[PDB]
């Protein structure tokens, strides 16, 4: 019994933690590429969480399965096409899928991810065949599909690159910019490539979004709102120990992509207390909800749509809202932007 049975739209998922356990076994089989486990289900008992640990116990899981999937053009083009597949069963319209293209190449990309061997896709290709993916996808299933290029906060040598390709790919698929990895990282959001990249964002039009406040303090919003200038931050749920800071970015209508299920198991939100989407509910904040990483969450939107309603008191008309809310702070241009919100509110009625 679905939490939302209406049409959703998803500002807040990964496609390199939104891939199939059928589909990385296939890879790691057909490219001879070592997984922790030869079943599906023991994939997923490795991979997933099913509790909290941390932000960087959280990031290690990737390292199980990461490197059957970079640098295999099929893989990524795959994985994209997958993607929109996925979300179209879940009643999502619209949505904007994020990834560090760098740490799916093999080739002109250092360091070199995952001890790969020197190959032939670039992290231009990667974009290149995510997108071929993504709009075979859009066709296929008959929803819309952006994505975003995601800095990474330990690595601001590689940003300037994503501003380029972010520009290269402008909403052909790529729509915005995020600054995505450890958070943990002291100060990491003002890593002069990270602020280089984010400034040229702005000169150039180019949309941004940066995760802050995940597990990080107050400081780290701030930091990504008012250096970064940031459009939308990433969960943002540590905003409010900041009153002030907290209802300044009220006043200024900031979104919140909120991933309330990946809160609980990355340990981003402490299960002892209420959650900070109750606050940003009872604020009529403007905010989404999102998977995150649902191949390690073992999770689908109904998983985060459920909780907010068994659990935080979520009603059928601020799942409505927050939605709508998705819609207008979405990075689609104006027409589009209008075509989402015509479609909701004919869904809606
Ligand atoms: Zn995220």
């Amino acid at each position: 019994t679905p939490a939302f049975n209406k049409p959703k739209v998803e500002l807040h998922v990964h496609l390199d933690g939104a891939i199939k356990p059928e589909t990385i076994l296939y890879f790691g089989k057909k490219r001879g590429i070592a997984l922790p486990a030869d079943t599906v289900e023991e994939l997923r008992n490795i991979i997933g969480m099913d509790k909290p640990l941390s932000l960087p116990g959280f990031l290690a899981k990737f390292d199980y399965y990461m490197p059957v999937i970079a640098g295999c053009r099929e893989a990524i083009k795959r994985i994209a096409y997958e993607f929109v597949e996925m979300k179209a069963k879940e009643g999502v319209v619209y949505v904007e899928v994020r990834y560090s293209p760098h740490l799916l190449a093999n080739s002109k990309v250092d360091p070199m991810p995952w001890n790969q061997t020197e190959g032939d896709v670039t992290p231009d290709d990667v974009v290149d065949l995510v997108n071929q993916g993504l709009q075979e996808g859009e066709q296929a299933f008959g929803i819309k599909v952006r994505s975003i290029l995601c800095c990474m906060r330990h690595q601001p040598s590689w940003s300037l690159e994503v501003l380029e390709l972010c520009k290269k790919y402008n909403q052909k698929t790529v729509v915005a910019m995020d600054l995505a990895g450890d958070e943990t990282i002291e100060g990491s959001s003002l890593f002069p490539g990270h602020v280089e990249a984010y400034e040229g964002a702005v000169k150039n039009g180019i949309h941004r979004t940066v995760h802050a406040g995940e597990v990080g303090s107050p400081e780290v919003v701030r930091e990504a709102v008012d250096i970064l200038k940031t459009e939308r931050v990433g969960h943002g749920y540590h905003t409010i120990e900041d009153e002030a800071l907290y209802n300044r970015l009220l006043k200024e209508n900031m979104h919140f992509e909120v991933c309330p299920w990946s809160s609980y198991l990355t340990g981003a939100w402490d299960p002892k207390t209420t959650h900070a989407v109750v606050r940003f509910k009872n604020d009529k904040a403007n905010y989404s909800l999102n998977t995150d990483d649902p191949l390690i969450f073992k999770s689908t939107l109904d998983t985060d749509y459920q909780m907010t309603k068994k659990d935080m008191g979520f009603t059928e008309e601020e799942f409505k809202r927050l939605n709508i809310n998705a819609a207008k702070s979405s990075f689609l241009p104006e027409e589009e932007k209008k075509e989402l919100l015509e479609r909701l509110y004919r869904e809606y009625q």
